[PDB]
């Protein structure tokens, strides 16, 4: 993937089966470069028999999403509302006032969006604690991967909200994700359940350096004020300014039944299309470990995930062991490497 393109995969039943081993299989098809990849499942699989049963679980904390700027920059400021139930926040959703507006091609819809980001705030039912998956699916069950981020609850016990367990997010149109990579620059996947596309944009890992450049740029008492600032998630970045300044960066549209998963150091954002369902967490490889030990982050108390590296250096790489915790390991990331676990592919 020198282009460093977004690359889709379709795996059959039996490759599907081992997350691991298929994450470690899309890398060695260069997909990490992207710093995203789709992967739509086979037809067979579902991982709920329906989403009738769940108009009545709550949302605890939506959040009203305030927009300010211009130019293709911008800066979002939430709102915590009252508690909803699903079915009150997709009543909202598909009023009249919130609902997606009528358009021929994706490119219209696009527009639209970054036409009418600062006006009428929508509600973002965002970060809320559970998971749709029926209690017996085994292949790509978002509460229990299995991968080597298992040893952070496994060793201390520690439990950390969305990251190392399953997050829901009821959206509705124009609600947004603002550029970030994950805490400590782990990956992420992220199921569509239902509803409405959800559309992403995509900075490559190679590439992360210049965009945090431009944003700096851009947000100099931010930048100022915190190592990591776009960490703090609200910061928002039209793909005309990408552009304009040279970042290069690639676009995708998620569609209900499939999965994202970004990479370490994978620079995203987005938007929701209508009403619509989403289950995220982060998972690890190898590969990862490097990038959590390099990872900038938020020093100014916002963004409060910080992830105890000591038991992965430990166990992984014994040998630079004594040298990272002297301070002396000045290994370089090289972010076209895939994982090693792939070395069987
Ligand atoms: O569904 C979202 O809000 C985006 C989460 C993510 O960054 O994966
Ligand atoms: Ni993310
Ligand atoms: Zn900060």
């Amino acid at each position: 993937n020198p282009s460093a393109r977004i690359m889709t995969f379709y795996p059959t039943m039996e490759e599907f089966r081992n997350f691991s081993r298929y994450i470690a299989y899309i890398e060695s098809q260069g997909a990490h470069r992207a710093g995203l990849a789709k992967v739509v499942p086979p037809k067979e699989w579902k991982p709920r028999a329906s989403y009738d049963d769940i108009d009545d679980l709550v949302i605890p904390a939506p959040i009203q999403q305030l927009v300010t700027g211009q130019s293709g920059l911008f800066t979002q400021y939430n709102i915590q509302k009252k508690a909803m139930t699903v079915r009150e926040f997709r009543k909202i959703a598909n009023s009249d006032k919130y609902c997606t507006p009528r358009y021929s091609e994706f490119e219209e819809l696009e527009r639209k969006y970054w036409k009418n980001l600062t006006f009428n705030p929508p509600i973002y039912g965002a970060d809320v604690n559970g998971t749709l998956y029926e209690k017996h699916v085994d292949e790509w069950n978002i509460g229990r991967l299995r991968t080597i981020l298992d040893l952070v609850e496994k060793e201390s016990g520690i439990t950390i909200e969305g990251v190392n367990t399953p997050y829901l997010y009821f959206g509705m149109w124009k609600t947004s994700f603002a550029w970030h990579t994950e805490d400590m620059d782990l990956y992420s996947i992220n199921y569509l359940h239902f509803g409405e596309p959800k559309s992403w944009y995509s900075v490559p890992p190679e590439h992360g350096k210049r965009l945090e450049r431009l944003a700096k740029g851009f947000f100099p008492g931010s930048a100022q004020s915190c190592e990591a600032f776009l960490r703090h998630k609200m910061t928002l970045i039209s793909p005309l300014m990408l552009k304009k300044y040279g970042i290069p960066f690639d676009k995708v549209t998620q569609e209900a039944g499939e999965f994202m998963i970004t990479f370490p150091y994978g620079y995203h954002a987005g938007f929701n299309h209508g009403f619509n369902c989403a289950e995220s967490t982060n998972f690890a490889t190898r590969r990862w470990i490097e990038y959590g030990k390099q990872a900038v982050l938020c020093s100014c108390r916002k963004d409060m995930v910080k992830i105890s590296m000591d038991v992965f250096v430990r166990k992984f790489q014994p040998e630079r062991y004594k040298l990272w915790k002297a301070g002396k390991d000045n290994t370089v990331i090289d972010h076209t490497l895939p994982t090693p676990e792939a070395a069987e592919f």
